[PDB]
């Protein structure tokens, strides 16, 4: 019927790595800057570790840790690993620049055309992979969108991963429960509305309870000033009713690339192109000494 998971589940051991800070925390527990030096490959690998003891609690963390293991794309996050300690410790790979959402609110001034397209077209290929592996995400959102390098994002957060964020959600979501990867284009068409408003919050000021009938109505996100009516188009066309009549994720990728070729006629910023933001062809971007990136550091 279905094809095997012959997905490998890296257990690292706790002496193997270390934590250097704490880059955020939660409701979940936190999320440490980290180092990884296994066993005497002379490498150090800079990664992330997400860590009260439930016995509930570490069935999801291990849910999640199945669905981040199971996964292999440039724009999605891998699980590297566990750490099997009092309570399972999930090693990622550190994307330094943190997420989307926090990245377009800070950088605003910096970014242009260019990144926010090839943002868009480098979310639409994670998610299409998403879909090939039959992968409902069920929360995108550019606060789970994180940044590896300004021009390099990947998708995260398989903490609702299968086989609740109202704001986000489709409205069969909402209404029926019904989460289908054309439930994830409605989340991608927010997730583009987010990126394209630099980091508004989608319906602010209007409660999670009347978003419900907001859509129902006829009534969406309105079109940001940067947009014109060719992405605005692509954004409405996500939020349809008809789920079938939504774009499909490998049309995104197509739509988005053949603007990505001309950024400015598909977006108005004001001093665009003068705009710049760290490249890896700049001085100190990155003991240094044999540190490798998990994107160049494959199998045991
Ligand atoms: C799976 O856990 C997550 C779910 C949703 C969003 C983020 C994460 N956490 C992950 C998961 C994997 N790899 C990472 O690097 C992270 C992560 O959060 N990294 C991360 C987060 C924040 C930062 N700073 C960016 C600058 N800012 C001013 C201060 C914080 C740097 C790295």
């Amino acid at each position: 019927g279905e094809a095997p998971n012959q997905a490998l589940l890296r257990i690292l051991k706790e002496t193997e790595f270390k934590k250097i800070k704490v880059l955020g925390s939660g409701a979940f527990g936190t999320v440490y800057k980290g180092l990884w030096i296994p066993e005497g490959e002379k490498v150090k690998i800079p990664v992330a570790i997400k860590e009260a003891t439930s016995p509930k609690a570490n069935k999801e963390i291990l849910d999640e840790a199945y669905v981040m293991a199971s996964v292999d794309n440039p724009h999605v996050c891998r699980l590297l690993g566990i750490c099997l300690t009092s309570t399972v410790q999930l090693i990622m790979q550190l994307m330094p620049f943190g997420c989307l959402l926090d990245y377009v609110r800070e950088h605003k001034d910096n970014i242009g055309s260019q990144y926010l397209l090839n943002w868009c077209v480098q979310i639409a290929k994670g998610m299409n992979y998403l879909e090939d592996r039959r992968l409902v995400h069920r929360d995108l959102a550019a606060r789970n969108v994180l940044v590896k390098t300004p021009q390099h994002v990947k998708i995260t957060d398989f903490g609702r991963a299968k086989l609740v964020p109202i704001k986000w959600m489709a409205l069969e979501s909402i209404l029926h429960r019904i989460y289908t990867h054309q439930s994830d284009v409605w989340s991608y068409g927010v997730t583009v509305w987010e990126l394209m408003t630099f980091g508004s919050k989608p319906y602010d000021g209007i409660p999670a309870s009347e978003i419900s009938s907001i859509l129902e109505k006829g009534e969406r996100l309105p079109q940001p000033p940067i947009c014109t009516i060719d992405v605005y188009m692509i954004m409405v066309k996500c939020w349809m009713i008809d789920a079938d009549s939504r774009p499909k994720f490998r049309e995104l990728i197509i739509e988005f690339s053949k603007m990505a070729r001309d950024p400015q006629r598909y977006l108005v910023i004001q001093g665009d192109e003068r705009m710049h933001l760290p490249s890896p062809t700049d001085s100190n971007f990155y003991d240094m000494d044999d540190v490798v990136d998990a994107d160049e550091y494959l199998i045991p």
